[PDB]
């Protein structure tokens, strides 16, 4: 049953908090590295020498099936920095499709906060497209290789829960109860999609709905947080804190730096408010609505030390480059990324968030009788 979808599932590890990864192997024969599932980029980079961080790395000289491609690849972020070497070698997904594909790989030599202590990754698996891959648009992604030199559908899905499961090619509807509602894939560069409406606790933010995806709007599984613009974040968060102001929290819990704490197993789920993101649809005017829970939006932090405790940090905060529903958002979801139709599909996944109040949910269809897209 290799590469069966039900031999697929479960192959991820991880957590919102430092990454969820997928086994694989590059290199003749096989080396076996954790990768980060990242849909918010899209080059394949792997640490390929010794750092403070890896407990393990892509040594190119033990590869006999390693092609160099004398080309150099620095890679600046807001956050860090890495520089390395292209090549090209054999790779494949153990627990994912029963197949060996040649690939473009980028070997790190250099970086500076990139590689995350204790995240158990050693390289990132980008999966967005060829735009946005450095040094430029001509590296080909992993994906397009996949489906270029197999014959595996052009479409991935992902459920994360908090492993998860990646699944390549299909669609495993083991993964998911009720409908899957689409939203158009607005360009192929990020994963970039279209926010109409934006409600906490059934309250309209009541703001021009460009807002909501200035400058865009991504799905970014390599985003721990539910990231906004400044405008929608400061809405969403002085409604969040009404909502919940029989407690009060110091600003660096608002802020994310500060984790909250409540005595083991009395997290007060019921003083926060649900939060509807309203998505546009494959039909003018239509969307339909993911609803994400406090249990998503407020990120439990695992510490051996403050166990006594259950804390927490706020996993929704400011951005100036735009929306990102990062994987605070995507956990409980099944996302089908539908790149053959140039669509992502939302369905309650499996390993869905509720309580007996409440249930995260995927809705539809609204219908709203303007474009909210920017340029
Ligand atoms: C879920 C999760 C997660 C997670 C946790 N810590 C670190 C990372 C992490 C570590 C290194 C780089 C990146 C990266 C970068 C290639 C562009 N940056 C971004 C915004 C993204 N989508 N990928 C993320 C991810």
């Amino acid at each position: 049953k290799k590469g069966s979808f039900v031999e697929m599932v479960d192959n991820l590890r991880g957590k919102s908090g430092q990454g969820y990864y997928v086994e694989m192997t590059v290199g003749s024969p096989p080396q076996t590295l954790n990768i980060l599932v990242d849909t918010g980029s899209s080059n394949f980079a792997v640490g390929a020498a010794p750092h403070p961080f890896l407990h393990r790395y892509y040594q190119r000289q033990l590869s006999s099936t390693y092609r160099d491609l004398r080309k150099g690849v620095y890679v600046p972020y807001t956050q860090g920095k890495w520089e390395g070497e292209l090549g090209t070698d054999l790779v494949s997904i153990p627990h994912g499709p029963n197949v060996t594909v040649r690939a473009n790989i980028a070997a790190i030599t250099e970086s500076d906060k990139f590689f995350i202590n204790g995240s158990n990754w050693e390289g990132i698996l980008g999966l967005a497209y060829a735009e946005i891959a450095r040094p430029d648009d001509s590296l080909e992604p992993f994906f397009d290789s996949l489906v270029k030199q197999t014959h595996v559908p052009n479409l991935f899905s992902l459920q994360l829960c908090g492993g998860g499961s990646m699944i390549i090619g299909g669609i495993d509807h083991s993964l998911y109860t009720g409908s899957l509602w689409y939203t158009p894939i607005r360009r192929e560069w990020y994963y970039e999609v279209i926010i109409v409406r934006v409600e906490i606790n059934g309250q309209d933010l009541k703001m021009d709905c460009k807002e909501y995806n200035y400058d865009k709007s991504i799905v970014d599984s390599g985003t721990t947080n539910l990231r906004l613009p400044k405008k929608v974040f400061e809405a969403a968060v002085k409604s969040i804190k009404a909502a919940s102001s029989t407690e009060k929290f110091p600003d660096g819990f608002w802020l994310g730096e500060q984790l909250v704490c409540w005595q083991a197993g009395t997290t007060p789920w019921n003083i926060f408010p649900v939060i509807s993101l309203y998505l546009m649809g494959e039909v003018t005017n239509q969307s339909f609505r993911i609803t994400i829970l406090p249990q998503q939006y407020l990120r439990p932090v695992e510490d051996v030390a403050t166990s006594q405790d259950d804390c927490y940090k706020f996993a929704i905060s400011q951005s100036s480059t735009g929306t990102v529903m990062g994987a605070v958002i995507m956990e409980g979801f099944y996302v089908v990324f539908d790149r053959a139709r140039k669509r992502i599909g939302f369905a309650v996944s499996a390993c869905h968030v509720h309580d007996e109040f409440r249930t995260a949910a995927v809705e539809g269809p609204f219908v709203t009788l303007e474009d909210c897209g920017y340029n």
